[PDB]
């Protein structure tokens, strides 16, 4: 289902394991930004979705600090999984960077992304 | 810093532990919506912030299924921690519900919130 | 550039004129939600863009009251125009409904949309 | 009601006239950003709100080009007006700047603001 290797249009990649648990654990690699190599991810999802043909709700977080680099920032993704012969995940995202109290009005970016398996 | 008990002015509350490894682990109790009791939370944060006076970036997720009910929905929170005499967490949030293909245009709310400690 | 007729893949459509004075003026017809017929639109855009290959920034608003019905709600669209052989407008949107003080936490949806011309 | 002079916590100011019309027209001055002096604004609002004690829906747009400066960007505000002895307007905002197709993933900021009269 959700478990496996997914891609986006920018060329970023992410690998996940989805547990019975309702938990999401894995790594993310960004093709853009002040980022190099792989980063740790964690999240949650609805493990008992409805039957009516609606999608499956989920979300996950990434902080941009690893052994090579630290951007002093973090992104969260919110969306849903749609299954079938051509599975996808549709999301919207927020990225916050640390700032002074003075610069806080410009700390946060918003965008959206589709991943496919 | 972050480790402790926090609240927002809706009356919602959460408890968290921040580790040296960059994780966030705890549980959340909502005062509004289709929810009762405690729900699992997980996330990440910047464990080595700049020292120029800027805040510490973080995020976390909750999915609204526990032993008592399932709302078929999830929320993510994005923002930063600001410490000192009056420590706060300032965030923006996204809530997504599972909808059919036709109704996806109205599946996601956006909002903001300030939490205060102790 | 912008002046003309545009659509999104929900089937919604709008007509607009962009003036030398920086205004946007037209009307919008929605294919979904609590809406029938045409609604008034107004906005602004960058009338003197950079020439490095970047897009042209703009925005517009619609309030969902006309002669036939009133939904007690409004939407704003924020984004940019990209011209050439295949011209597009790429946006993100906010829809706010009038709620009581208690329900304000769930008054606003967020979404995105790409429009295509002619 | 909505007509008059409003302020925010940053020290930005805006003056509006709200017509029978359902229209919003005025100017905005920013205390932050790549901005100097006053800018033209336009928008719409619900001129026949419900009676139940819910607020009044509205929105407005600003492009950051005037006779002194041009930032190549625009902000839109979405929210509602709440009347009484202590009137306010509560909103959320999006700011887009022009970018290349390559840099589009970071074109848009999001935040929120309360104004009082
Ligand atoms: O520059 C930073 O602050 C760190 C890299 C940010 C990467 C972002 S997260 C949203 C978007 N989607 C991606 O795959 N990468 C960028
Ligand atoms: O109704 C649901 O779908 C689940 C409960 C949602 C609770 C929300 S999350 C945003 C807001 N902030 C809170 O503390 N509670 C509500
Ligand atoms: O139902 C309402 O409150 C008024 C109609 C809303 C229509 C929305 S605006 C976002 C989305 N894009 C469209 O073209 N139509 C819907
Ligand atoms: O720097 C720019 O691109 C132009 C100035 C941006 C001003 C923004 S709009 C959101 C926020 N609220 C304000 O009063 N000012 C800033």
């Amino acid at each position: 289902g959700i478990t496996g290797t997914w891609y986006n249009q920018l060329g970023s990649t992410f690998i996940v394991t989805a547990g019975a648990d309702g938990a999401l654990t894995g790594t993310y690699e960004s093709a853009v930004g002040n980022a190099e190599s792989r980063y740790v991810l964690t999240g949650r999802y609805d493990s008992a979705p409805a039957t009516d043909g609606s999608g499956t709700a989920l979300g996950w977080t990434v902080a941009w600090k690893n052994n090579y680099r630290n951007a002093h920032s973090a992104t969260t993704w919110s969306g849903q999984y749609v299954g079938g012969a051509e599975a996808r995940i549709n999301t919207q995202w927020l990225l916050t960077s640390g700032t002074t109290e003075a610069n806080a009005w410009k700390s946060t970016l918003v965008g959206h992304a589709t991943f496919t398996k």
